[PDB]
């Protein structure tokens, strides 16, 4: 399928960003086997085609802020003049309560560094979930907060504010009515996201009472006042939280969210999803359910280039890792695990050779099958994966294919071996004419 | 004590060494879930009492030799004038064949460094399993090899050798008879260990045709000639290999070996064991089978001093880890996991308080019970383990015991929680009067 | 001004344009070298041709597990937002030169060895690769000293299909030198492949030493080549010169190196750049070393975070980096300074200033913000606090003695009472 | 001049400790070119003979305490049952004031870990310069403080305390009279050191007003009360501080201190010194001035074992460094720099060959001369140092000596090259028969 878009790790709280005709999504990371929020670092993924997502690994950690105690929660990255500002909530060590920090990088992949050495903003309590938006006039605005929605106008430097922290009036006209809660007069729960289309500003937000849904408000200007719009997406699935990120890419609008749809998924082991966001003619948004996502890619993938093992459309029983020597790589966790890429254009001439960086800890009996169409589709080639000792050691295997491959294909790599776990590790692949 | 003596890791190829009235055993490390030999680094454990073993973690890695390809196999550390020489077999990258290197350190725990930058010795083939022995006259001897037993006279510097590589005559007189195996004329397989008692030198060795047993030879000189002695220990258990280390400690002789007796144990997931070695009055060794090991501690453990969580007699469902912040620590893998230490002397006054450095990733419901005698014995105290976020973050918990503890006790630490895995992590403990 | 980088010894410049920013990858001569001591590669970037951002080390010889050392002249090329860095290193396997290739997903890396072995290794002289992707999408690699070699690379950019071609070392193609049968032509090493209109150019260091820069032209990227002439004679304190040529925003630039920094030499070099002029027929007249770009092609915005290591001209400053703050600069002695050119404060102007700074000295350490030159009027003084070492930092906010308006050159002068290591400086910004 | 004992780095605040018949000194480290106290990490050096000192490198840093802001000041390590407790003063980040922490390790070289994650003790102000002493009955005592001398009884576990922080009565019968300062009523300034000899306890301490001298007090009990003894050593030389460490080794007592006697030395670039401490028959101490140290080694150095380049008696124009590959090594900063080792026993047969691990960044012209007696003494051999590229690359050079060397010698290694700086680097050496 196409949702969740990442299956190699538990991801949540998606925050998209476009730079130079590429779509990135920054995410939080739920540790495996969590029964509570175990969130320590932030990830970024990217796509050129909306069906294949490249895993770029960790780009920031809570410990990159020397004053942070933990809790790497929902963040957002925005770009301006080739610099990338990543706004993050963390619990501070100084007073043991939430705060918003900011790191800055010169690429979407970083490296990102704490430029303040202290919080950008810390209130009385409830300093989580920042969203930042740069308007057409160049003015930058930040909203955040749980339980209270707060607002500040950011300076041009993007790393300070002047003025006060504005507590947005929690009105039933602005955010709807919840009943039976005085800490929470409205449906607003947390996680604001500020977006613009035509002449209208949108504030998307998780709403309560739990399990969370996604609601929205509208306004004529970025600073409010806000107008309740309705429910964008009702509560659904195994994750009691949902968290929105909305963005335009190549003339369409996309709605990122998360759920608990992976094996072992839950409210503490979530997974990021995406589907198209459709507007009515007046600019309102119809209620939508969780769908299977993007069914058709908007561009082809070139198989005659180095393509990462961690550029994945759909997979099962594969996890992602990284190290300093090769970067991000994937490991097959059991026999018959697979990765797939969609909309691969082998062209008219066709591919006759194939190369891959691979390895295994097992002595014999490890293969990777290149198949077309599905995990049981026709076999184009089989790679014998050599013993390397561990994922710090790798070999490149070049094979001639049983038959030249042409045209548009979906390519499946199936990993086979005699062991019960850790069948092999896979870094990148390529085809040759 | 009980066997295996290490249950928090798969360990093999034990190599004991005495320094300053403490007994150390250096071991290889079988990675979890191995179906082939996956061995990357070397460990050292130590004891003061023969029943409680301290895990000192990794003290050397194959990659600490820049010319090594992998295969961190059976090693031995010897001491001379406060310097420690660890002889290791590794496969070389230069020629893709085995070689013997040597690292030197200034404590039993290192740090250890490759002092040559190249092999100490490399022959034509089968350069594995070194043993090194310093005679009463101060002369050092090295044996090694599979299939051919090889010998060199080491120089005083211990990191070079004099003369030629001697191939020891593989005669039935020296090592017994194996049935038509052109390549293996004798029972000798690999893994020599040179030991001295009274006026007699012993060479212990794994023998084939396999499953492996332990045989021995004797001589009047450390260079030989060697005369076949008999079977020290027949093949037994789930490991097709066995590997001996013999040494005197406080007037008794101990026989270290390995088997496959841990859960998930096998020939590639082995576990180190020890039992006493008894001699006949003429110096020969009566054959023995694998026993429970050490029944009685030769010294008490002081509970009023800092004692490591990784100082363990017997345990279940505990694994050991390390990092640079706290060193070695242990993790409980499921509810009802436990560690135990034997022969703890609380004295006549007794313990009234307890302290422990611990943490968990779970939110509530995590306790560690201190019990006496067994994992089901009387509860002396309970520790509430707080949420810290991950094993990079820790708290110290101080509790007053309801029951004062006196006299000699066996202390069990039982780890309890509501989650199905990774209950908590544990670094050290101590009692107060 | 030239050299364009003064905070380290840099050499073998290899420019590259990505998304309207101009990068230059360089090699790194260690301080106090009496021989080639070259271990890692750097990348700098500009928006304006007068201020250069130091992005730090982006690759090391040791990132190739098979390399013994000698991180020499490299080039990075981009294709569909992936970046391929072709590097010469000495291999441990046979103790001779080889070309490797690393790949990254931004100009700043991270870059990883994707082969685990050389991309190419011949019998001898495997140094100084240049790579060019033609209009038809096909990529060409040249390299070599003493023999110019060529292969055509596949699209994957990390392999080649045909044979290693030894380009004929003829006078019609590379000029004539007499003596040295092993060097029949002026060609010495360091080829650079560039295209302008209908003509391909191969620039190269020429001998005998001290090196000059010559060029050849061709109608195809694969040759055959025809000698053009001398682009730049030998001059100054570096017996090597190494060319990189590129178009940026409608002009052509010639990167090279010399030994013009204090302590400079043939083993402590410094990268330079000046505009490259062509004749109407596409030939190149001889040019000498100039003072470089006299005017910036864009303004610098002082109201955004600006790195201390974004520098036009400086004295007695060195660059460093760590994982906590990234790249930063240290003032090595009193009267060290950095400067940035063509800064647009606008009509209203700046009233406040912030810098991340620190020092190891107890009192007496200041950084002066001055306009126009290092002796120009003082807009503000920053008292730099004791932090203990460049692992610890403080942000200092000041109000300016007067508002700053219009286009300015900004000088940051570092002062203290000690003999060395006055302070360290990470970034700054102004506020309205 | 055998003082200072360490010339390859600026060292201060010596704290000796004996373990298994070897003498260690833990020191603070003054960064080069300091005009203020720039102190970040702790060092340990060791000797077998009182004339040659081995550099063991950094064994702990301020940053190994996650709560420390900086100022790695005067520390002391004590041993008990093969565990080593290192008490350090650092400034806490929580409140920006001084605190005492404690790290624990399992060898004198570490690794050492903060076992509390917080201060062992923090008072209102003055938390520097701890000394710890374990008495004959096994109870441990801690003194510290500036300006106020403070005391606590440590628990058996050595990482906690009993009762209250005791402010020792700052009396003139106990610590003499100053006059002029209300916060300094007595000569006591800081830096206490608790020592025992026969039935008398001694507390040594820096005294003021500055420049600091060393005075002492006596008692019959470790906890006091204290009786002023007199001045042990008046202020002298270029360091306005002095800091005492006193200890017995092989039947003599040694007084460690520091001064500013190296090139570039000062109050912020200090150097550790040692000389013998003499007592009168009644246990009082005659006043002494700075001497040039130990004139004769109490044991010979064996040149036929691996000997570190950083085992040095006297040197000029040499600095010490370290990395993970080789450990500690030395660099000659200019032509004619040298190291020296004293009392080296080549024996009756003698050395005929020499080996050394070395390298240089220069292309040709680099030699290392082995000389006897002095840096201009007879040349036994010359080693051509090869180009390696940097101190991350090394070669071993073996040479035949021009003449055999026999008997007791002082060995000088002189580093020569044509360059103006950084001639070469040197890791270890050894002779062969
Ligand atoms: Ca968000
Ligand atoms: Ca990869
Ligand atoms: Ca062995
Ligand atoms: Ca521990
Ligand atoms: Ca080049
Ligand atoms: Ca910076
Ligand atoms: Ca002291
Ligand atoms: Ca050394």
């Amino acid at each position: 399928m196409q949702n969740p878009i990442i299956q190699t790790m538990y991801t949540a709280d998606p925050a998209p960003m476009v730079y130079n005709n590429r779509l990135y999504v920054y995410t939080t990371h739920d540790e495996d086997q969590s029964t509570w929020f175990n969130m320590n670092d932030w990830k970024v993924y990217s796509t050129n085609d909306m069906v294949n997502w490249t895993d770029h690994g960790t780009i920031l950690k809570y410990s990159d802020f020397a004053w942070a105690k933990g809790d790497a929660w929902a963040a957002q990255c925005v770009e301006k003049n080739g610099k990338f500002y990543l706004y993050v909530p963390v619990v501070s060590k100084v007073n043991n309560k939430g705060a918003i920090g900011v790191a800055v990088g010169d690429s979407p992949l970083g490296p990102f560094y704490d430029v303040l050495g202290k919080p950008l903003v810390q209130s009385e309590w409830g300093d989580i979930d920042p969203t930042v938006f740069i308007d057409d006039d160049g003015q930058a605005h930040m909203y955040w907060g749980n339980p209270k929605l707060k607002y500040v106008k950011l300076n041009e430097d993007m790393i300070s504010y002047s003025g006060d922290i504005i507590e947005v009036p929690m009105t039933e006209e602005s955010f709807g009515k919840r009943d039976g809660n005085p800490e929470r007069p409205t449906k607003y729960e947390e996680g604001p996201w500020l977006y613009k289309r035509k002449d209208l500003y949108y504030l998307f937000w998780p709403g309560g009472p739990l399990p969370e849904f996604i609601g929205y408000s509208t306004s004529k200007s970025a600073k409010g006042p806000w107008k309740y719009g309705g429910i964008v997406m009702p509560a659904e699935g195994k994750s009691f939280t949902n968290h929105p990120g909305v963005i335009d890419f190549r003339g369409k609008t996309y709605f990122f969210y998360h759920n608990g749809a992976l094996p072992g998924g839950s409210g503490f082991t979530r997974s990021v999803c995406v589907q198209e966001l459709n507007f009515n003619k007046d600019g309102t948004i119809p209620q939508m359910k969780m769908t299977e996502g993007i069914t058709k890619g908007i561009a082809a993938l070139n198989p005659y280039q180095l393509t990462q093992a961690e550029t994945i459309s759909w997979s099962e029983h594969v996890k992602a890792f990284q190290n300093d020597k090769v970067g991000v790589f994937v490991r097959a966790l059991q026999n018959g695990a697979y990765t797939s890429v969609k909309n691969v254009d082998f062209g008219d001439i066709g591919a006759s050779a194939f190369s891959a960086r691979v390895g295994t800890t097992h002595n014999g009996g490890v293969t990777m099958e290149i198949r077309m169409g599905s995990q049981e589709g026709p076999i184009a080639g089989t790679v014998k994966v050599p013993l390397t000792g561990g994922d710090d050691r790798w070999e490149i295997i070049n094979v001639k294919l049983d038959r030249k491959i042409t045209g548009i294909q979906d390519v499946y790599f199936v990993f086979k071996g005699k062991a019960s776990s850790n069948i092999m590790y896979f870094d990148y692949w390529k085809f040759s004419k």
